[PDB]
């Protein structure tokens, strides 16, 4: 059975790496050469591809890019995959992208007599790279069943969403709702140092209440050490807050809250400080 | 020993009555008749008082009372509390009130002679009844000292916060973390549900995540139950939350999710439904 995947990025080559080391027939194209070298370095069955065509005998396609305008350019465009596809073939999509756009794909890959599905990635590429990590599968539960066999190879739990929109909504809220619990709870930090509390009490005492949260037990201690070392990229995380923000919104909504986590996460990007981690937030909060 | 004890309702009831089965000398005053009938009803050591002046010859006098106005009425008219206390007497305000409240009721006390602890209570009037509440005291280090024997009756972990602000903020900052926490997840749940993912499923899988928190393992369920019976009164939590946000932008802050939280609880009032738990701000989260 014959895999292309495209983009063997910071989630989506643990995943091709650990296709590799099962022995399965996988070609990588990136335009990096050497995430497509690191790679392709798990095992001798996997190749690297010249051109976006080597993949068009492909069965199967998975895509792990980083924006969804990236996404659509790789598969819709005239002379994009789509279309050098067998009818059968079945693309995977693993990249954190919105409701909007991975239905536009569905419905390209049905009007041309594909399959297609969403394949959002939970947790680290830690994780990833142990196959530890949640999948949140949505698109055609045939398409989901008849692959039972490849999803233990890549994937934790296999979650199967339903619809595309939930798999793309699930991912991005788990990311919404961390980042906000980040930006609230470094809003309580700063306000316990305006009452002259030293961070690090600050949590102690507030460990045993109902403000407990993982990003508390987590980052808490970072913050208290100022150590920002990244761990999950401050500009990664705006991303995916402004994508789902915006996700929300198209669907009318308000969201006031996590627009404001928004906000905070964008000032902290503006000031510069986009390659440390998510709780950098904290020093730009007031 | 001679104790006062000024405010029997929901937490300083159930210390009041710890206070009386442990033997001590109180006197509950109360403008709630059958208030202090149930606090007085957990012994025969303790009375209850005709009027304030009942009050005057005591030793250690407790306040704990809704309103940082009514506190202030209290103790610091003409015709209040403080101007017929004993020098040495010493008063302890178990109320949530904000910083700049209890500093002005410290400075009333000192210039009088008389000591002056904040001694803001954690967790539930359940935990309070068994003297399994935290205590936040904050004030002068000699009292808390002199006073080691006392705590123990009414508290938990007797934490020394140092400054009497600091005590205020401790309290308020844990209410206002986790009633954001609380309408953060109620955005993520709304939004999944324009998803169409079930409230139930969301959950189950959001508690594997990095957006997990107290709140969400505690009152995620009840939202996915529709159950909004009161545990913590939604019109409670509004005063504590716009309490703490006074007390912040009285320090010149900002704290936007914070403020975005105090919003939706106002919202939630304002339709009326201040007698039902804190979750029901899902009802009008959107």
């Amino acid at each position: 059975m014959q895999i292309g995947f495209i983009g063997v990025g910071l989630m989506g080559g643990p995943l091709a790496r650990n296709l590799i080391r099962a022995g399965k027939d996988v070609t990588v194209y990136d335009l990096s050469p050497e995430a497509v070298k690191k790679t392709l370095a798990a095992g001798n069955t996997g190749k690297a591809a010249a051109s976006l065509a080597d993949l068009a005998d492909k069965d199967i396609v998975f895509t792990s890019l980083p924006l969804p305008t990236h996404v659509l350019g790789v598969v819709l465009g005239n002379d994009g995959l789509l279309e050098k596809l067998k009818p059968g073939a079945t693309h995977i999509e693993l990249s954190t992208i919105d409701p909007q756009t991975s239905v536009k794909l569905e419905a390209a890959a049905r009007a041309k007599g594909c399959h297609f599905l969403q394949c959002t990635l939970g947790k680290t590429p830690a994780h990833a790279e142990k196959a530890e990590e949640p999948l949140f599968i949505g698109g055609d539960k045939a398409i989901f069943d008849e692959l039972a066999a490849l999803w233990p190879i890549i994937g934790s739990p296999a979650y199967y969403m339903g619809t595309v929109e939930a798999s793309c909504a699930v991912k991005l809220i788990s990311n919404m709702v961390g980042m906000t619990n980040l930006a609230v709870l470094a809003e309580g930090i700063r306000i316990g140092e305006k009452a002259g509390i030293k961070r690090s009490q600050l949590l102690t005492l507030l460990q045993d209440t109902g403000a407990r949260s993982f990003q508390m037990d987590v980052r808490g201690p970072w913050i208290a050490n100022d150590d920002f070392a990244n761990r999950f990229g401050l500009d990664l995380a705006l991303k995916d807050v402004r994508l789902g923000c915006e996700m929300a919104e198209a669907w009318g909504m308000k969201i006031p809250a996590m627009m404001a986590a928004l906000g905070i996460f964008k000032k902290a990007s503006a000031t510069g400080l986009g390659s440390e981690d998510c709780n950098a937030i904290y020093k730009v909060t007031e």
